[PDB]
């Protein structure tokens, strides 16, 4: 009964991307993906206690949320970001899918050294498509801390210096039913840089606890 991708039975992540389009994409289109999960054998498990220290610890960080439950909704995603590509569009697209009509509240907490730095909260409503309800947070503008972070991260004269910086940089991402405050999906993101000739890639774990 364990999860096999990023989703419960109540809410599945269809696709998520963070991308940049260069200014000349209006002439011939071109999209560079920093990170990408597409979802059109169990997932491995990571103890949630090992990554507690990387996330905030008062209200709406990991200890309270996991003790809130439900335990099966909690995932860790490890990203190898692609960091080779000035004034283009920096974007996040998310799609979710579900069997209910809900209203989704998506929080994205960005944490540096395990304390929250910026947070964006978005509301999306179900639109019914083909017997299933679809939630489309498409082409959301990436918030300006992270765009500035990416340019300065790219500058770094070593690739292992980027991984040192990204070690203390995490994103926590909580999706709730707006009406009823049920947690549907909590995903913790930890970050490495990819090499240039490799693309972006990801590994998805379930978060489990004793
Ligand atoms: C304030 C930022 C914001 O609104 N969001 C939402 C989106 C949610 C989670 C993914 C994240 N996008 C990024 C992924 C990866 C990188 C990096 F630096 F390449 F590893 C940057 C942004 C944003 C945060």
């Amino acid at each position: 009964w364990q999860a096999r991708g990023l989703g419960t039975a109540r809410l599945q992540l269809v696709e998520f991307s963070a991308f940049v389009e260069p200014p000349d994409a209006v002439d011939s289109y071109q999209r560079h993906l920093f990170v990408h999960i597409s979802q059109h054998p169990p997932l491995e498990s990571v103890d949630v206690r090992q990554i507690y220290d990387k996330f905030p610890e008062k209200k709406g960080g990991l200890r309270e949320l996991y003790d809130r439950g439900p335990p099966h909704a909690f995932f860790l995603v490890k990203f190898w970001a692609d960091l080779n590509w000035s004034g283009g569009f920096y974007g996040v697209s998310s799609q979710y899918e579900s069997l209910e009509h809900m209203t989704l509240t998506c929080s994205s907490k960005v944490c540096s050294f395990g304390k929250q730095v910026v947070e964006k909260v978005e509301t999306e409503r179900a639109q019914l498509e083909d017997g299933r309800f679809v939630y489309r947070l498409l082409r959301s503008p990436m918030c300006e801390y992270l765009v500035n972070f990416l340019h300065k991260l790219r500058q770094l004269p070593e690739r292992y210096m980027m991984n040192s910086v990204l070690e203390n940089f995490t994103i926590l991402q909580v999706v709730t039913n707006r009406d009823t405050q049920e947690l549907l999906l909590c995903t913790a993101y930890v970050f490495e840089v990819s090499t240039s000739e490799r693309g972006a890639q990801h590994h998805i774990y379930r978060l489990v606890r004793d």
